[PDB]
Parts: C-alpha cells; structure tokens; sequence
C-alpha cells in the first residue's frame, strides 16, 4: 500500500502513468483483500481509480495509454497463473473482467497488435493455463486468413507448454491434440516455400524453425497420423519424415537443417518409432528409413554437401539407432526377414546406397570423415550380425 501511495505519487501525465500501471497492477495483487474491498472507501478511492485508468485504455476509448495496459494486464494474466487455481479468491474473476478486452485486442486480424509475439505468447499460454477447455482463441489462430504471425505465436505457446513449465495446477501437453491434424495440415500448408516477398519468406523461415523447435519438444503433437493406410501414407507420417529429411541437403539455411537433422534423430527413436504405425510399426519403420537413406545416399554420392562432416556424424547416429531397434525387434521377435533379408526389397538397396556411400567417403580429401566412415562400417557388420552360422553368408568380407 505504501509503495502504491508512493508510486500514485508519481501519476505526472500519460506517460508517467502508463509506466506505473505496471507495476501499480503488480502492488494491487500483491493486496488480495484491497483487490475484495475495491469492487464493493476513501483510503481505496485511488485504486479503484487507476483500475478505471487501466480498463479505459484497454476499452479503446490513446495507443501508448492502451498498450501499457495490455501488458499490464498480461501481467495479471500470468500471476493469476500462479495464483492459486484451486482458491480463485475472485483474481480469476478480477482478470476475467478483462481478459475479453485482451483477446479483442491481441487475437484481433483485422486489428493491427502492438514485441507483439512476447505478449501475445504470453497471454495465450495464461489463457490456456487458467482455461484449457476454452480454446476460442487457438482455434482462432488455426485458420487460413490468420496472419503467419499468428500462427508463430501458437506454435511458441505450445512449445512453452511442452518446455519448462512448472507440475502445477498448468495443463499438461494434452488436450492439445484434438488439432494435432490441423497442425501437420500447417506444416504441409507451408509445404516449405523457400524451395518450394522478403519479409514473406523471412517469416517463413523464422515459422519453420519454430516448427522444427516444436517437433524436437515433442514428436507426438504431429504423429497422430491414422490417416496411412495406402496412399494416404505418402500424405501422413511418411509425408512428414519426407519433408523433413529435404531439408537436411538444403544449403540456404543451415540452422534449420541442423534442427531438422537432430528432429529427425530424436524421431528416430524406438518410443517415437511406435509412434507411427499402429498395424504393423515395423515394416512401415525399415520402408520410411530406407526411403530416407535413398535421399541422404543419393545426396551425398552427388557431392554437394559443403557440411558433410555434421551430415555423417548425424548419418552414422541414425545408423546406430536404426541397429538398436533391429536388435529391439529381434529380441522380441526374431522374424527385417522378408523385408530386406528375403523390385529388390528396399532395405537391400539402401543398405547397397549406404555401402556405396560409405566407400566414397573414405575417398573424401577431408580428414575426420575418416573415423566417421569406419565407426558406419563398424555398425554395418553389428547389423549384420544382429540380424544373424556364418556372418559372411550377409556380408563377406566382414574381416
């Protein structure tokens, strides 16, 4: 009360207000039976003062006067997150009577927003937070005529609800898959311009990186894929794995194939490889993988991998999971046997791409490819004898 006396002290013109109203709202919550009384004295009549400052602003009846108080009010948004879920103690209510101005304002289209991904990030997540069951506002952002922006900002606020987050009364990841499809629709929709104006592109880019970041917290958000029955698969989990591996050869944007590249190594393994087909995971598993070491053989025997010391190293990883998983199965099941073991079957051809491929690169005039292409030699002969009695029946010259 005292700082908020002090700081009312300071209410010199727009500017100096708006400066406050952050940190007043912050003094007011931080007095819950003053936020009671307020709503029903003169020792309050300041407070229930500024609180009408706040809202007029926020109702749109200046531009500075109403952003201030946007973010003010996306402040109380997120303490009232961690205000206590279970005792509301009318702070909910309180933020309820302005959270519809807030939506208004933020997730308006046609509305220009105010720096507009931080608290437009931040709102949705409190929103979600105290209200996961009311998704108006990420159902609004799933659609055609939303802006990319608007698009970026949910998928940094799905993320921040699958990064670090605190086990309270928050929501957890679920309830959040009933637009799973819709999602994957998105990153299909973007269908990766760039190689499929600048300010478009950039926002692209910047919007794929986001995706990428959102793939790497968590594969199952784009992996309800039951679509992959036929045809259908070219358009589903094998869609997906596809897209991401072209961008691993794409030299205009490095850091999005490093994300890529180490999204499709956390994808790859064995509790996100059970997570593609619920029939029959494991052929559909060496099918997606062989297609994949296709491209990546075919790519690198064409020589233009300016990083192929990363796209090795990534390479030999895959390979050493692809084997785990082999192993995996084995155990479980010993027979994979008809699917590569006895068009050729495509395993036998794949691993025929990778043996090609691994003999180009000790030819590779680089130096640590060296050790990368031995270390893949040494993983081809422990597939090999996973898969296995004479271990040259497979490969002969195993020695």
């Amino acid at each position: 009360e005292k700082l908020f006396d002090l700081v009312d002290g300071f209410a010199e013109s727009t500017k100096r207000k708006a400066a406050v109203w952050p940190l007043q709202i912050i003094l007011l919550i931080l007095c819950p039976e003053i936020i009671q009384d307020i709503s029903k004295d003169e020792n309050n009549m300041n407070k229930k003062l500024f609180l009408d400052s706040l809202r007029k602003a926020l109702a749109g009846h200046s531009r500075q006067l109403t952003e201030s108080a946007a973010i003010a009010c996306v402040k109380l948004c997120k303490a009232s997150t961690y205000i206590n879920w279970e005792d509301n103690s009318v702070i909910f209510l309180l933020v309820q009577s302005m959270v519809v101005d807030l939506k208004n304002l933020l997730f308006n289209p046609s509305k220009p927003f105010s720096a507009d991904v931080d608290l437009m990030i931040d709102c949705l997540v409190s929103c979600f937070r105290i209200s996961p069951h009311n998704n108006q506002h990420f159902k609004i952002c799933l659609a055609q005529n939303s802006p990319s922006t608007f698009h970026y900002v949910l998928v940094n606020s799905l993320h921040r609800i699958i990064t670090n987050s605190a086990l309270d009364w928050w929501p957890k990841i679920d309830a959040v898959y009933c637009h799973s499809v819709e999602l994957r629709n998105m990153f299909g929709e973007t269908l990766h311009k760039a190689v499929q104006t600048d300010l478009e592109t950039r926002s692209y880019k910047y919007l794929l990186l986001s995706m990428v970041k959102l793939i790497h917290a968590d594969p199952k958000l784009l992996l309800c894929n039951p679509r992959k029955q036929g045809p259908e698969t070219q358009g589903s989990t094998a869609e997906l794995i596809t897209g991401l591996v072209q961008l691993v050869p794409q030299s205009h944007m490095p850091e999005i194939a490093q994300e890529a590249m180490e999204a499709l190594l956390v994808l790859h393994q064995l509790d996100s490889i059970d997570l593609w087909n619920p029939d029959a995971p494991v052929e559909t598993f060496w099918e997606i993988s062989s297609q994949m070491l296709f491209y990546i053989c075919k790519k690198l025997t064409s020589h233009q991998m300016l990083s192929s010391t990363e796209i090795l190293k990534w390479l030999r990883e895959i390979l050493i999971c692809r084997n785990k998983f082999l192993l995996k199965n084995k155990q479980a099941d010993r027979s994979l046997l008809f699917y590569g073991v006895g068009t050729p079957p495509i395993c036998r051809q794949a691993q025929t791409k990778l043996e090609v491929a691994l003999y180009m690169f000790l030819w590779n005039p680089d130096t640590e490819a060296v050790l990368v292409a031995m270390s893949c030699f040494r993983h081809l002969c422990e597939e090999a004898d996973i898969r296995c009695v004479s271990v040259h029946n497979l490969l002969p010259n195993y020695n």
